[PDB]
């Protein structure tokens, strides 16, 4: 119940929330049907429009006018945006020249330059070239201030997850806006886009952009504006707050629009109905950019422009159906469209059984345009299992597609509505989207490379001077982007330091089961072999220096003439192996009679070994090697690769995906990229949280061993950014490649698994392309320790990811 006859006289979009029953004037109001009597008439006028003309100029003042255009209206702060343009002879700022704002002009009693968001809803990247000569005031923000030819939004590429996502720094699955729709089984309820449910705080994790202020003594602005509330008077009221008293006026500013996603939805991304959308939303900057100028505020705010996802072309047609798969398909429920999230439509059903469903969605069609997966098996960049909310079955649905349950939903939800959509991976090239930074804090005239939004919860902290809650960015990563303000990280400290061992056992102590053909015999080559086991090639194959273990355990550095490893006396395996493949390397094949060779490691003792008799034993489970065997620098070196602290347990199924990656693609990789450093090891995510496993969690074990079974493989690949270099000889900015592959016992991920490694390996290297800052969240590790860069440079690397899109 709302009491609606108390009064919005003097208290027109107020920054306090009022309790109920008491009416309330503020946004809100509005979405909860709980606004005073007189809100409309005293807070939503409109008479007059929005813009003076010259007859207006220096009128008496009517209260009942949108906007003013009398001599009173600078000091009352709300003259209309374009008021000094018509009546005072000043021009527009998008006609103004760019000139460098080098410090902060700000009116006195300023404190700090205050941050405006101005988000747009569905405001695909390429916009930004394609429709710059019908948005004059967005590319001036574009081409004067600080830039990224897109930026990367966070899956599913939906709204609510990825404003949230902005204003949090968080993953959906930490933050909990897994969808536009959800259902939170311990809850036993739904979040829907309409309705009321929505507005229960117990949906929205983490800590808020609008909260860490307030929290630390910065007021802010309202961040979510009822669509009631045309952007014209969310401008003006942005600014009638802006010139508030000092002790009352926020720091931080939101500005929202629902364009262009939804033409977009209407018309496809590139309709020639979105030209329209483009022109207002632009003049809509022009306008608040107008009454910055106004305020002389113009060169004292930093202003954000930033989108949520972009738009790709959608249509009724491109449907597939379960009901073409299953035959069980009315004991489901689908979340549709985009993406698909199956779960039981009873939990009294005992009958229901997610391998059967996958198993029947599983390349069943030839061109199928969607994949079935349990979440743990979602490529790890997505980062989107570790909520409740977020169904154990999956489909990640192919661009330009929608999957539903049965041709009913489409109709009768019979022709066709929608030509755009979107929620699709986010890696695919039509749902980048943009981001524009102007202002003081921001850098003149630069472009920097595409980021994930991810990191702008800590920018715009570190633009408001707050100390960010703690969130999913790398904190410095986009120092880069800023003139002042920057954030100054330092390492993480190593916690374990690494045991050397030197030769400890003899031969006939070990008992593992193995056998090496290796009985094979001089003073020149026997102290230089002593040289390489204690370290002399390490410069060659370690050339960042050695990752740091962030965690409390027990390890060895283990030197070879051709790689460096740091081996786990309690996961019986590397947690990583370096090696170093110049241009000019040789691939070699395993000799027949080295085929079945594990050789004991005499630095290693017994009880910290693995051992073939397990793997015997264990009719599953192979095994595969760190450093292959195949790139041996010589035929003596060799042997060092057959050593059982180089061996870790691989599925048969996983050996094929392996052995096409060390015995083709590494020298591949070489010969294009100048040589290549690679670092390789397990991760262990039983609970698929994105972190490190502890010894306690690991679910599954070589049969009848210790030997704990990785559920996914790593490579870090790295070479010099100027590829004229050789990545052993590099002087300025590195480059990289990684990736995170699901060790599985099948390949039914790849639908052309039969055909030849050359046909399917690389499309699934590509999918599980990763961060290095995944691989680090994964394994307690920190890479790149040691190089001539700067820190926040490393920083930055660390967060790239190579997509394998085209332009
Ligand atoms: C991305 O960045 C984020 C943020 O940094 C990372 O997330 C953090 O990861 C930490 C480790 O997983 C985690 O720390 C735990 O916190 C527990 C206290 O949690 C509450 O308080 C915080 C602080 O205000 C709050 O933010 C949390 O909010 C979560 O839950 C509510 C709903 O309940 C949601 O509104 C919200 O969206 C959020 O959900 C997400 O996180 C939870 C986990 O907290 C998931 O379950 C959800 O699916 C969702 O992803 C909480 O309200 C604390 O109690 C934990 O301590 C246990 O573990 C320690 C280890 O040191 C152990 O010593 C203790 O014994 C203790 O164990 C006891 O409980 C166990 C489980 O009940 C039990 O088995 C034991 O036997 C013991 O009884 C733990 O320290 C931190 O909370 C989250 N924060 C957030 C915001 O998500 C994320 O890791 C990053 N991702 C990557 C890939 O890097
Ligand atoms: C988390 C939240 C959605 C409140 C949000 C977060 C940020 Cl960071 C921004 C910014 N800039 C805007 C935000 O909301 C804007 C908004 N208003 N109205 C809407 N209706 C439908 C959908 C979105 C909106
Ligand atoms: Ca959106
Ligand atoms: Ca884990
Ligand atoms: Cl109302
Ligand atoms: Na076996
Ligand atoms: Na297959
Ligand atoms: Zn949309």
């Amino acid at each position: 119940w709302t009491a609606t006859s108390g009064s919005c006289k003097g208290r027109c979009f107020e920054l306090q929330e009022v309790g109920p029953p008491d009416c309330r004037c503020d946004n809100l109001c509005k979405s909860y049907s709980s606004c005073c009597h007189d809100f409309d008439e005293l807070c939503l006028k409109t008479a007059r429009g929005w813009e003076c003309t010259k007859d207006r100029c220096g009128e008496v003042r009517n209260e009942e006018n949108a906007c003013h255009c009398s001599e009173d209206c600078l000091s009352r702060g709300d003259c209309c945006t374009n008021y000094q343009v018509v009546c005072k002879g000043e021009s527009h700022w998008v006609d103004d020249d760019c000139e460098e704002i080098k410090v902060p002009e700000c009116p006195a009693g300023f404190v700090r330059p205050p941050l405006i968001i101005f988000s747009v809803d569905g405001f695909r990247a390429s916009y930004m070239k394609k429709g710059s000569k019908v948005m004059p005031n967005i590319e001036k923000l574009r081409s004067c201030g600080t830039h990224a030819p897109y930026m990367r939004p966070v899956y599913p590429t939906k709204t609510f997850p990825n404003l949230y996502t902005l204003a949090t720094g968080l993953y959906p699955e930490s933050h909990g806006i897994v969808g536009n729709s959800m259902y939170d089984p311990v809850f036993d309820a739904s979040f829907h886009l309409r309705g009321r449910e929505k507005f229960n705080h117990r949906w929205w994790g983490g800590q808020p952009l609008w909260i860490t202020a307030t929290k630390q003594g910065v007021r802010a602005g309202t961040f979510f504006w009822s669509v009631s509330i045309p952007h014209e008077r969310r401008i003006l009221t942005i600014l009638q707050w802006l010139s508030l008293p000092d002790n009352e006026r926020p720091s931080v500013y939101a500005f929202y629009s629902e364009q262009p996603d939804f033409s977009g939805h209407k018309y496809g991304p590139f309709g020639p109905e979105m030209t329209n959308p483009l022109r207002e939303i632009d003049k809509t900057v022009g306008q608040l950019m107008d009454g910055l100028k106004q305020l002389r505020l113009h060169r004292c705010v930093n202003v954000i422009f930033v989108g949520d996802h972009g738009m790709e072309d959608v249509t009724c047609d491109r449907t597939e159906f379960l009901s073409n798969y299953l035959t069980n398909v009315d004991d489901i429920t689908l979340v549709p469209g985009t993406l698909g999230r199956i779960r039981a439509k009873s939990i009294n059903n005992s009958k229901y059984d997610p391998k059967t469903i996958i198993a029947a969605l599983t390349c069943k069609k030839p061109d199928q345009h969607f994949k079935p997966y349990m979440k743990q098996h979602l490529p790890k960049r997505l980062h989107y299992a570790n909520n409740r909310r977020i169904e154990d079955i999956h489909l990640l649905v192919d661009r330009r597609w929608h999957v539903a349950r049965k041709p009913l939903d489409v109709y009768k939800k019979g022709k066709c509505f929608f030509q755009g959509d979107h929620g699709f991976d986010n890696k695919v090239n039509s749902m980048q989207t943009v981001f524009v930074g102007y202002g003081p804090t921001f850098k003149y005239r630069t472009k920097v490379p595409p980021f994930e939004n991810i990191e702008l919860y800590n920018v715009m902290c570190d633009l408001l001077g707050l100390k960010p809650a703690p969130n999913n960015g790398t904190h410095g990563s986009l120092n880069h982007l800023l003139r002042t303000n920057t954030f100054r990280p330092t390492m993480p400290d190593e916690v374990s330091r690494p045991n050397y061992p030197g030769i400890m056992y003899l031969q006939s102590e070990f008992d593992l089961g193995c056998t090496c053909d290796d009985k094979v015999e001089n003073k020149l080559e026997e102290l230089n072999k002593r040289l390489h086991t204690k370290g002399s090639t390490k410069e060659r194959h370690l050339l960042y220096g050695r990752p740091a273990v962030l965690y409390r355990t027990s390890y060895d550095i283990l030197y070879h003439t051709d790689f460096e490893s740091g081996y786990s006396e309690i996961f019986l395996m590397p947690l990583w192996t370096s090696y170093t493949i110049s241009k000019q390397a040789e691939v070699s094949s395993i000799p027949e009679h080295l085929t079945n060779c594990v050789r004991p490691d005499v630095r290693v003792s017994p009880g910290f070994s693995q051992n073939c008799l397990a793997y015997k034993n264990d009719k599953q489970m192979s095994y595969g090697f760190l450093f292959p065997p195949y790139l041996s620098s010589s035929p003596e070196a060799k042997y060092d690769a057959f050593l059982v602290t180089n061996m870790v347990p691989m599925y048969p199924a996983f050996k094929r995906v392996w052995a096409y990656f060390q015995r083709v693609l590494v020298k591949k990789y070489a010969s294009e990229r100048n040589g290549v450093n690679v670092i390789s090891g397990p991760i262990f995510d039983y609970n698929y949280d994105g972190l490190r496993d502890t010894e306690d969690e690991i679910k599954q074990y070589v049969e009848g061993s210790s030997i704990p079974v990785p559920t996914h493989y790593y490579s870090i690949i790295t070479s010099c950014l100027d590829f004229t270099q050789p990545a052993d000889k590099c002087d300025g900015p590195l480059s990289v490649s990684s990736f995170i592959l699901p060790h599985r016992p099948d390949n039914d991920e790849s639908c052309n698994s039969s055909e030849d490694e050359s046909k399917w390996v690389e499309e699934l290297m590509k999918m599980h392309t990763a961060r290095v800052r995944d691989i680090e969240h994964l394994t307690g590790l920190d890479f790149y320790r040691k190089t001539s860069r700067s820190y926040s440079e490393i920083l930055t690397l660390k967060t790239y990811l190579h997509t394998y899109e085209s332009e």
